[PDB]
This record gives C-alpha cells, structure tokens and sequence, in this order.
C-alpha cells in the first residue's frame, strides 16, 4: 500500500510557461486557451495591493510571453475569470486530452503535477483538507501547477496553485478561478480555519491496513454511529454520515468487518493513542486516502 | 517534506502489453524492441518448475501478441537475456525517450509506473531495500511494470517487476533481466534476507531537517567512519560506503556539518532514542529519501 498518483502524461503535454515582464509561472494549455493564475500580470509592487481589473485593461496581448517548450505561442486574446487568466493563443494544443473542470469537495483526493518554468517536475497525491487548504510541496515558480484526477482517459482538473500560507500549507483555486477557502490572491499572510481530520478516510486507511495484514488495532467492541461521532467530534474529527458508512461498504464486505466495528477500533485509537506502535508503517493516523483510493489500489 | 514521483509521461508512451496464449503482462517499447518478463511464455502449470530454454525453443515470432492499446506490433525477432525477453518489432516507437538501462544500489529511490494490460494505472516512489526487495503496490497483471529515474529528460530504467514475496514485498530485475537479490522467476515462495535501515538516507533526512532549521539533535562529537559502521550494524543499520560519504558531500557543504559529525549525531539518536522529540514532524527516522531526493525536493 502506497500513496499513489495518477499517471501524469496527459497533463504534462499541457503545461506551458507564461511570463509578464519579470513575473513568470505555469499555465495549462487546452485547445487554443492557456489558463494561468491572474497575478502573472503583477509586478512585485502590484502584488502587495493589486486592482486586477485595472492592471488587466492596461495589458496588451504582446505583453504575454507564452512558451510551450521551445516554441512561443502568440497570444491573440485574453479574458479574466475570477482569479484565473484565460489567454487565447493562435495554436491549438494537439495533445489536448478529453477533460472537464470540476470543483472537488473537502476530503476528496487528487494528483498534483508540480511544475516550474512550464516544465513538469514531480507528481504526488494530495487531499482537499476540511479547512480548504492542501498539504502540498510547492516552491517558488510553482504557481499554475494543477491538480487532477483521471477517469477512463478523461482528465478532471480540480486545482490550480496560487499560494503558500505561513503555516506551510497551500491554497489555490478551481479552474473557474474560485478559491477553495477564505483566501485571496494578494501578497499577505493569511490563516486558515482550524483543520479537522477526515474521518471517513482514516477508516478507509484502517481497512487498507487490515487488507494488508495488520490487525493489531481491532477489538471486539462496537458502537452506534452517534456515539462514535460524539467521540470523533471531541478529537476534532469530522462527523461520519450514513453516506460515508455506505461508501465504506465494499471495504467492509471485503474484510468482513462491519463499519461500526471499525469505528469502535478508531474510537479506541483516539482515546488510547497508538502506544508507539505503527499502522502501515505510520506513527500517525492517515486521512488522505479516500475509500475509492483504497478500493482502487487493493483490488 | 514528502515523497514525489517523477512525471511519468515519457514512460507511459512506452508501455505495451505482451501476450502468449492466455498469459498477458506489460512490456517496455523502446525503438524497435519490446522488453518484458520471460515468464510470459509459461502456462499456469509451467511456472512451477520452468525450463525457459526448452520453453523458448518451442516459440516462434508469430506466437507473440504485442499490442500498443489495441494496435498489434508484429514481432520479427526474439531472444532471451537472463530473465527478460527481448521482442524485436517491425515499428520503432516514435515516442522513445532518451534513455539508459542502469542497475541501482540498495538505498536508491525510483518511480514505479504500475500498469495493467499495458495500461498505466498509477505512479509512486519506491526505494530499493538493502535486502533487494521493494515495498511496492502491485496487483495481478502488474508484471512488466518498470521503475525509473529521469535526469534532464533522459529516462534511466532500473527495475522491471516480476514477483511478490509471501511477506508482501516485491522483487524484480534490472532491464538486462538480472534479479536484484537472490530471487528466481518461478512460482515458489521465496524469502528475502533480513532487512536493514538505509543509513545514507537517514543521514540525508537529518541534513534536510537541518536545512529546515530543525537541528536540536546536532551534538558536539565526531566519529571515525569505521567506528560508526561498527556501531550502526549493532542497530541493524547499513554500513556506509565511500560512495555514500561522497553523495552526502553537497548536503554537508550546504549546512557546514561534516559528514562524520552527522554520523556522530545519528549514533547518539540510535543509542539514546528521540526522548519524545520529533524531526521534521516525525517520531520515526525516515530512510527512503536519498541525498538526491533532498536536493531535488529543496
Ligand atoms: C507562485 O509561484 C506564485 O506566482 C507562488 C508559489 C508559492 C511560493 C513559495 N511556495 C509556493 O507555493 N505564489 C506566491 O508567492 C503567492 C502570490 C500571491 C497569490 C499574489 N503568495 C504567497 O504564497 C504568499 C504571500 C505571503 C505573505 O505575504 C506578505 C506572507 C506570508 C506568506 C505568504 N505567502
Ligand atoms: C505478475 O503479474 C505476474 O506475470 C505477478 C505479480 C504479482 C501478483 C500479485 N502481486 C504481484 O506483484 N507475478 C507473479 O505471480 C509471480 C510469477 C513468477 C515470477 C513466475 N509469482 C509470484 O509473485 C509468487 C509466487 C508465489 C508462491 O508460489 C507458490 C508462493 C508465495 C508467494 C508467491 N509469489
């Protein structure tokens, strides 16, 4: 069992570099449009106190330097959708995959293709936290990197990167330019709401541990859904819904462990700690695997 | 800091499926050769005690079904090199990257592109353990999946998947078909040697902690390489080689902490534990980040 990402080839073929004067970041080239974070139009001074509509009307198409590898792409139009800039270019991307733009729900997972200067660098799996941050690995020049899922040859783009919070977690938008969470694309220190643990994902991960032979945390107790949620909320875990219980069905069916029985194990874990033992080699309870992630990897 | 796979697109364009009879696995299509595990030519029953030489003499070019997607690549030549089959096909792969075949050392990390029926399924980072297994994630149909590194748009292929041990770890070959470790490609339960901790990678991780301002564990002592190697073995840690000392060079230079000073700090952690303290947010010492991974990810 590993943290596994989608193969990144279909997205790699779409990454380009976008530059305005001194400011450079990544864009996503689909058909004849390049999508990128709108703050590419900002100078350093602009970023402190931007008026985006004001700065954009003053830009000309020839101010935008778009590079796909060695080839420059001529910008022939531009518009702004929330925090995303849409650059019309004179060439269609011949490797545009079947794709969709989706806004994901907290607790869902996606793969991140970290890019720098339009060049793909690494791929890794992230979850949208309940407080709408993501725990990513992003350096200077990573803005415009995207997150995505792949479902039978179709790429669902869900995340475009904009920001690293003082706490080292990250914040960004969907491909409609709308931030996840209460953040803004301005050069200021911003805090997120208090984070919580994604309970349904922890449970999926415990089932993964059982599937892979580690059972030490199981017990003979059970619990009602409500009494589990009482303890979970006490430890800053998200509540578990009956929808979540149903989504855990296949993993319950596979292991022969009723969902509310695994809840009783998790309750004991939260109240007792792991006593220095590990689960799937982790000293901490892991909450960035969805039930579908576990089902896909373990079957 | 977290584990990152390489972007997999250059390798995805090289994945094909190879079928003999009803037996299908994955192959790697570079120029006009497809590389794949030789046990594709086994029936379910021959895998118990296979005579690959005798099994291959019954085989002809036209018995091999090679497909890129649903498109057949006609096989025009075949040969066996150790545990891989090399199938020459009539079409040179137009997406062949710059590539090399390399045999990695224990401790080295690489990205694995897990594939099923020639269809890439996922990508993740792996380290070769000192006992020559990898802690992978593989299901039925995964054989022929490859592991690789990318250095300046050149793909270094280092692993082709063959086997899952009873303990749930994985074993395979380099792309010349030579197993890492004492494993053989037959349908038998095989055991790996007892595993050890990858000392050079733990040290790289301590340097990354230092680079990030987490340096409480730096002590006032130094050690000789030989003294350290002897104590490290008492804790089931790998001994350091001269090559290990040299690849820690850049990180030592960046932090101003001599390699042997860091070894003395690690030795104190081994003899005394962490005393409830963490390093880079972990109570456990991480050993699957190489010095290159620390440089790359910073
Ligand atoms: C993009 O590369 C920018 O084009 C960059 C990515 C981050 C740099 C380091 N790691 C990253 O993920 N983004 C930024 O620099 C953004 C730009 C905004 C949206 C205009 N800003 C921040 O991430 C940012 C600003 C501040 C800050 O101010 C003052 C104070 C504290 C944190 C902080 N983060
Ligand atoms: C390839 O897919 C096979 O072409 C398959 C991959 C493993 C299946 C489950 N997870 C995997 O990684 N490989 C095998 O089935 C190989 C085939 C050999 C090389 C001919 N065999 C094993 O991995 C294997 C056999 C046995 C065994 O016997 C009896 C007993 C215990 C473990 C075991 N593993």
């Amino acid at each position: 069992f590993r943290k596994m990402a989608f193969p990144s080839g279909k997205v790699e073929s779409c990454m380009v570099q976008v530059t305005c004067g001194t400011t450079t970041l990544n864009g996503l080239w689909l058909d004849d449009v390049v999508y990128c974070p709108r703050h590419v139009i900002c100078t350093s001074e602009d970023m402190l106190n931007p008026n985006y509509e004001d700065l954009l009307i003053r830009k000309s198409n020839h101010n935008f330097l778009v590079q796909a590898g060695n080839v420059q792409l001529r910008v022939i139009g531009h518009s702004m959708q929330n925090c995303v800039l849409k650059l019309k270019v004179d060439t269609a991307n011949p490797k545009t995959p079947k794709y969709k733009f989706v806004r994901i729900q907290p607790g869902q997972t996606f793969s991140v293709l970290a890019c720098y200067n339009g060049s793909p660098s690494g791929v890794y799996q992230c979850a949208m936290r309940p407080n709408f941050t993501i725990k990513g690995s992003f350096l200077n020049g990573s803005c415009g990197s995207v997150g995505f899922n792949i479902d039978y040859d179709c790429v669902s783009f869900c995340y475009m990167h904009h920001m690293e919070l003082p706490t080292g977690v990250h914040a960004g938008t969907d491909l409609e330019g709308n931030f996840y969470g209460p953040f803004v694309d301005r050069q200021t220190a911003q805090a997120a709401g208090t984070d919580t643990t994604i309970t349904v994902n922890v449970l999926a991960w415990l089932y993964a541990a059982v599937i892979n032979g580690d059972r030490w945390f199981l017990n003979r107790f059970t619990t009602t859904l409500n009494d589990f949620n009482l303890v979970a909320m006490k430890y800053n875990y998200e509540p578990l819904t009956q929808d979540h219980v149903d989504i855990l069905g296949p993993l319950s069916a596979q292991t022969g462990i009723a969902v509310l029985d695994m809840c009783a194990s998790l309750k004991e874990l939260l109240q007792n700690g792991m006593n220095g033992r590990t689960i799937l080699g982790s000293a901490l309870l892991e909450d960035e695997f969805t039930p579908f992630d576990v089902v896909r990897q373990c079957s």
